[PDB]
DNA sequence: CGTTGTAT
DNA sequence: GATCATACAACG
DNA sequence: CGTTGTAT
DNA sequence: GATCATACAACG
């Protein structure tokens, strides 16, 4: 179908390239030899055909096209109808590229063992840098010129293609190693595996390739950092918005601009997934504390408008992550192009990891953190600072539990919640809020991530199957005033609507379960499941560090300014002689230093003084500023040397921030 | 199908909204009443069912879904199965929105006349501006209405917020509800076709939506150059289609004679200039520049924008591209995504972007009003003839072939030297169109002369082939010829037994030789010339090209112009822009000289100056009085640094003063002489011709 | 019908 | 990320 | 089986 | 500009 076949059938000379990107496929087809080189693009990530039947594999259109292209059936085929001498897999140097490579290797090993054993499976190794090396630095196959692609991966005289082989006595390890990687079950074995950690062995390639993707997804994709509770994509988005000046007080700008900036500066991925994550951050029903200010259609409790239409802006809450940024609080690593710099963390003032929470899926592990109440978590942190010996139960007496932005009751025993937080893993269930008035049941609040229309459809279908003769009629009185209003009117006032309600809790989606897995990337740099006490403590460490760094930065600034000011006052005290030196001495810079006992910095400061600064008001301003800066310097130096004053400062900032960004408990606890 | 129906069947109360955007449809569905309001989105421009059969209309999925939604067949139906009391068309305030409106009006008028006559067709008028000062909030569909609102708000506590809606997708659901949905606050007009007006309605709508005619639309556009509860459909349709027509003509399809660019292209190259993506700069991701174009200047889609950009980057599409990309930008077709490709302006683009910040072009504010945008670009060479353009508007179109830079430059210089130069004399310089595809342009020089004399015509190209040895080898194809399509054509022609003379067809097109098509004959006695003529007549080895020199002149109105008119008018543009540059630089030099004189005066009496500074409260007016010095010079003295009190600084200032005096003399001299001005223009033209010069790619033959 | 190029 | 139907002029 | 959220 | 199949962990 989408194949671009060659003008030859002679094996041991013909080559079939499987390209990752359709665009990359176009570039490859533009540079092939055509006399023996055919190019077939595989649109997107293929299926995991390691636990699929030999007949079920033909169902997937990608694997189907691959099968038809190779001219072999997923069973013993043994050449014969092999249309190409060599089948080479060509994907870019991404971790995702190695993932696709490992997938194709799984498909080939499991369903075409004869082909791999005969030595027809090849891996194309593209260069990572060009000055070629396996400086320009190619981000992908789509980004590199056709001729470059030809020289790098196509032309045999200049190519670097390795042959993947599964020799005897290594075939046992191959089938064994590849199993734990691509098996839908196991999973824990993959956790432990990640924990412990011209021709090439297929088992060696698969093990090293899958490690790259696993580590990349775990560290730089699915799992959030304990500091600001953000994933790389989200951090890049909010920072690129900060750079775009899109503050909460600023005017709205088109989403396409900020997205294009995120891609063009920091995020080397697609615009679709980026704008998707952004839209997710902008939704009040998706995010407890969004960041998170949009104009236009940003969805509803679903799908939204295009980025070419919507306009965006950071929330006032986002300040908690973006204030104190340019004050030497976070470290900076350079971006993919090396043209700009990017913050590794954000100077969070409140533990966003607990506030907003996160849900993600990596390789071998996942993360599921529920949102919480800002005031409660803040109070818990402050309590943790005041009394460091505070146990988990006392913290639980402050933080009731998860706080979802969907109202409704969280029906879960306080002991069960206590266990969930003490062990870091568990499940929390929510139930819709309903009231009888009058005699009829009206739902006024739905659980988190409940469609509402789907619930109505569920009850309606259940009625249609004659399973609910107790209910006379179902009406949706959900208007602008009342967002969620689902009325259920029963036939006769003798029917137990409570029993029907419990039945709806058991059958419909009025009651929902939520996975809880407090897994995150700690300050150590490695992912780990942590309990509430550990999270609050470690975050307290992070905050303490960042605050300390801010204080030191400000201290240095103040000191330098004080030095320059002292120099300036010295200048003013003897301005006539200074100006005289300027207009009578050859190179007055070192002359000023000698005559007044002044540093080169202070000398340059004097030299940079303006004539309008010779007025008296300027000397007054400078002296006053000197006094103020002296007091501030004393304060900063004082707080820096006392652990008590430092902790007190942290407490002050926590309480102050808790008041400004505070919110009442939305989802109450019940049973 | 995509309908979000309401929970009622009671007519004279139920309303059906036809939304332009699926996203806007989402916003509308999110804000409807559901008790009587149903929402159906129409994704994209509908079909023009004004010359289509009553059955052919049902073939188009959009019109089909609309028909099923209304519960009426495109023939006489007469209510009965009418599912909704009112059918309202909802589109954003674009000219494109009014186009969609006119299209839906065509569909309803021709195929559902009974429905429109009964009064069920409604047009929803959305607000263009939103003004809010405090708890007060106002909406306005007219700019005059907006300025009216602002005048009233001038009595209240200041600082009002104007929003300006670019479309329905960008406005919040509740705003859409209050503005166009909620009956108590909406502004929906009823479209009616009363008796004796139905004849005029059918007449006016015909010339607008008829595939033929066209010239009538030209003449109509030529001659053509508050609200109530109900409006005449013919009055609405004629004015709506006028808006779209004028918008497409002026701000879409037709290029401006100055820089030879369309609004999209101009916005792209300017946004690249602002992004600092110069020819000497490093490549940046295309998504960045596209996102900038959309986020700053262009209020349209990213796809079509990146499409135009990619088209500008192609060496085979653009004679002089601008136009520097890395990655897959297509081949002689389609390309890679913007998330992968990297971009940068060409060295040629300098000709449009140099002299930008020198007061050469006018500036209009952007859609948000936050930034400014150039109306034109200070072109140094007539890009309108160099690159050429192809576009389709309403009533008219434009087809301009590319030309050779050296030839056109030489023609311009010749036009400056001898202003009485005729068209033939210019034609002796400019041979004709110059395509970036090699190959011969087999067209009589007289025919070309006529084509250029009338501004309209057609130029034909033919592939370049040679016999070696005994076999025919094609080495160059005409512009926009696929080659693979040519191969497929000849091969199919062979398969149909139409070519028994030809033994074999081979594609020896490699990296070294881009186009190499070998045709081997059976036996050496067959006349391959006859076969070649047959392939020229049948296959795509010979291609015709439309020529329609229509463009927007300096007058501001589109018109077909001949080569002499184009070159002359462009010479006017260039002369004017150069004059503006010279004047700008002159003003700068003069001001700097003034400031320098002030500074020297200050240096001459520095002690007294410092005295005034340290003895007079606010010395600015004191310095002015004591030395006879302007406020600007006073501020200049006040901003002097102590390190500038040295002698070397005064020396530098004096030397710069001398230089600036000489430069001022030169600038003022060139400004007052027509001969010196013309000499400057000639010098710059010749200089540009050398640096950006190109050899003739497509030779002329017969 | 089949193109061409900015638009939805 | 590639693809699908549409408007509009006007020639082969 | 069907979700959830960054990825091809 | 909306849509379609995929990986990955893991619960109901
Ligand atoms: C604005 C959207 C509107 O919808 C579109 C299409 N439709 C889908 C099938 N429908 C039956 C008819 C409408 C379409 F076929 C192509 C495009 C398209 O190429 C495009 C672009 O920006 O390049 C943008 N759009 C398109
Ligand atoms: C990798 C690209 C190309 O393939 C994609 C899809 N396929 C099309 C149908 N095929 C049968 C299977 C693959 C797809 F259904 C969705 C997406 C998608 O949502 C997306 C994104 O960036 O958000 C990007 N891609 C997608
Ligand atoms: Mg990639
Ligand atoms: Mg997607
Ligand atoms: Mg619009
Ligand atoms: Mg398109």
């Amino acid at each position: 179908g989408k194949l671009a076949d060659c003008t030859a059938q002679d094996l041991n000379r013909t080559e079939l390239f499987l390209v990752e990107g359709d665009s990359a496929g176009g570039s490859a087809k533009q540079a092939r030899d055509r006399e023996y080189q055919a190019i077939m693009p595989l649109k997107g990530k293929i299926l995991n055909t390691w636990e699929v039947s030999s007949d079920e594999v033909l169902a997937s259109q990608e694997v189907h096209d691959i099968s038809v292209a190779i001219g072999i059936d997923p069973d013993s085929d043994d050449l014969s109808q092999l249309r190409y001498g060599k089948i080479c897999i060509l994907a870019d140097a991404d971790s995702d590229g190695l993932h696709i490579a490992t997938l194709l290797c799984a498909l080939f090993v499991r369903h075409f063992r004869t082909l791999v054993k005969e030595g027809h499976v090849y891996v194309a190794l593209p260069p990572l840098y060009r000055i070629y090396a396996l400086v320009q630095r190619f981000k992908g196959l789509g980004e590199m010129n056709p001729m470059q692609l030809r020289e790098t991966t196509l032309d045999p005289n200049t190519r670097r293609l390795v042959q993947l082989v599964i020799s005897d006595e290594d075939e046992q390890q191959t089938t064994a190693i590849m199993d734990m990687l691509l098996a839908k079950k196991r999973s824990e074995d993959r956790r432990n595996w990640l924990q412990e950690k011209e021709r090439l062995a297929l088992h060696e390639f698969t093990e090293n390739a899958y490690l790259n993707y696993s580590m990349y997804v775990i560290m730089d994709r699915a799992l959030p950092f304990i500091g600001d509770g953000l994933k790389p994509v989200q951090r890049r988005i909010v920072y690129a918005m900060s750079e775009l000046g899109l503050n909460a007080s600023a005017k709205f700008k088109k989403s396409a601009r900020t997205v294009g900036d995120v891609l063009g500066k920091y995020h080397p991925h697609g615009d679709s997934a980026c704008y998707e994550a952004m839209v997710l951050m902008a939704q009040p029903f998706s995010y407890r504390y969004p960041l998170g200010d949009g104009q236009g259609n940003w969805g509803a409790p679903k799908s939204f408008a295009a980025m070419r239409y919507t306009e965006s802006r950071l929330s006032k809450y986002a300040e908690l992550l973006l204030s104190e940024l340019g004050q030497g609080t976070v470290d900076w690593v350079p971006n993919f192009d090396g043209t700009l710099q990017e913050p590794k963390m954000l100077p969070a003032r409140l533990p966003n990891i607990l506030l907003n929470g996160t849900t993600g899926i990596a390789v071998g592990m996942a993360t599921d953190i529920p949102p919480h109440n800002l005031r409660e978590v803040a109070k818990a942190a402050i309590t943790l600072i005041e009394q460091p010996k505070t146990t988990l139960d006392e913290l639980l007496d402050i933080v009731q539990g998860p706080d979802f932005p969907t109202e409704a009751e969280i029906i879960t025993s306080r002991a069960e919640i206590r266990k969930i937080y003490q062990n870091g893993r568990g499940s929390v269930r929510m139930r819709a809020v309903w009231s009888k008035e009058d005699g009829a049941v009206v739902i006024t609040a739905l659980p988190h991530q409940v469609s509402g229309a789907k619930v109505l459809e569920q009850i309606a279908a259940q009625m249609r199957n004659k399973k609910l003769p107790m209910v006379d009629d179902l009406r949706d009185e959900s208007d602008h005033e009342n967002p969620t209003r689902l009325v259920i009117v029963p036939r006769s006032n003798r029917v137990d609507m409570e029993q029907v309600m419990n039945h709806l809790f058991a059958t419909t989606d009025l009651e929902k379960s939520y996975r809880i897995n407090l897994n995150m990337i700690g300050l150590d740099g490695r992912p780990a499941v942590k309990n509430l006490l550990e999270i609050l403590s470690e975050w307290l460490v992070f905050r303490r560090d960042t605050v300390r760094r801010r204080l030191n930065h400000r201290l240095e600034k103040v000191l330098k300014r004080l030095h320059i000011l002292e120099g300036l006052l010295v200048a003013f005290l003897n301005i006539d002689e200074v100006i005289e030196i300027i207009r009578t001495e050859d190179e007055p810079k070192p002359a000023l230093m000698s005559r007044f006992g002044i540093s080169e910095t202070q000398a340059e400061a004097i030299l940079e003084l303006k004539l309008r600064h010779l007025a008296k008001l300027e000397e007054m301003k400078i002296r006053g500023e000197q006094s103020e800066l002296e007091k501030e310097r004393d304060q900063l130096q004082a707080i820096l040397a006392s652990e008590r004053k430092m902790n007190n400062l942290l407490k002050k900032e926590l309480q102050a921030d808790a008041d400004a960004f505070g919110d009442d408990r939305r989802s109450p606890l019940h049973e």
